[PDB]
């Protein structure tokens, strides 16, 4: 199953920096939202999750179709409050009916991790909207009551190693689990809207204990009020990856350029890039832009 990235008819680079502005003002205004954590967090959640239902093996799956708009999908218990990311997306694409969705959700994400302080991603334009029957199935996303050899099992179908799945997970240390949503409860750190690579140090200096939330399920938490679930925890537990956690705690420029290159290629996964495709965009952030 081939998708080959076509641009959206006549767009360049400044019509996605237009929409990134949108995101990002939007991210800037509706503040509130999560207990005053902001939208950044359910965003990149959101790109992830779109991104995550890929299958090397068939190319089913992806984020270039942008199935999460149907309802088989939207409705996955995995993806149980991302309606919230979607719902946040909803005036930006009013305004820009142009961009697929595909292009709108990996967006958004890219646009979140930038605000919040991150690394630079750059993104792609290209994806295009599938029919209703391309929506993949339910339980292609990441179980959390697993180990590492689950985790690391679960992410070869995703075409990723060892280092590209630390370096992902280091993006919880954004936002928090809410019980309603995953049946896990508390946040990963305390700069939960600002990315950083707080998830290694906690995970290395925290004193864990291992615990069960109000929905009966273990997690691990600290005195602090911080939490980590149990594939988050097996990250200290394998050999492995423990390594290359004590890397990313004790380098943030190299947690920071690794993470951008995982995080592109997760939203880019399944796409075929024409060789006289645009090169990848990298979006200023409203900071640089003054506004
Ligand atoms: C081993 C694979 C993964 C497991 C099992 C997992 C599990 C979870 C769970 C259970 C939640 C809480 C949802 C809620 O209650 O709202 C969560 C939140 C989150 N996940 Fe992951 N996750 C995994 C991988 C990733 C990756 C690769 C990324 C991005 C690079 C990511 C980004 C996030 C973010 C940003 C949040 C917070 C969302 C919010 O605050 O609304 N996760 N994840
Ligand atoms: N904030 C957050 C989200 C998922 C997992 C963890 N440990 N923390």
């Amino acid at each position: 199953l081939v998708h080959v990235a076509s641009v959206e008819k006549g767009r360049s680079y400044e019509d996605f920096q237009k929409v990134y502005n949108a995101i990002a003002l939007k991210l800037r205004e509706d503040d509130e939202y999560d207990n005053y954590i902001g939208y950044g967090p359910v965003l990149v959640r959101l790109a992830w999750h779109i991104s995550g239902t890929w299958d090397k093996h068939d190319n089913t799956g992806g984020s270039y179709g942008g199935t999460y708009r149907f309802k088989k999908e939207f409705n996955d218990p995995s993806n149980a409050g991302l309606q919230n990311g979607f719902k946040f997306l909803e005036p930006i694409h009013k305004e820009f009916p142009w961009i697929s969705s595909g292009d709108l959700f990996s967006l958004g994400g890219v646009t979140a991790v930038q605000e919040m302080q991150g690394p630079k991603i750059p993104w792609r334009c290209g994806r295009v909207d599938t029919p209703e029957d391309t929506t993949p199935d339910n339980g292609r996303l990441p179980d959390a009551d697993k180990d590492a050899g689950y985790v690391r099992t679960f992410f070869q179908r995703l075409n990723m190693n060892d280092r590209e799945v630390v370096a992902l997970m280091g993006a919880h240390a954004l936002g928090k689990t809410h019980l309603k949503n995953s049946g896990y409860e508390g946040p990963g750190g305390a700069a939960n809207n600002v990315f950083t690579n707080e998830f290694y140090l906690n995970l290395l200096n925290e004193d864990w204990k291992l615990e069960k939330n109000d929905a009966n399920n273990e997690q691990w938490d600290s005195k602090s009020g911080y939490m980590m679930l149990p594939t988050d925890y097996s990250l200290i537990q394998d050999p492995k990856y423990l390594s290359i956690v004590k890397e990313y705690a004790n380098d943030q420029d190299k947690f920071f350029k690794d993470f951008s290159k995982a995080f592109e290629k997760l939203l880019e996964d399944g796409i075929t890039f024409p060789k006289d495709a645009p090169s990848p965009f990298i979006f200023k952030t409203l900071e640089e832009q003054g506004l």
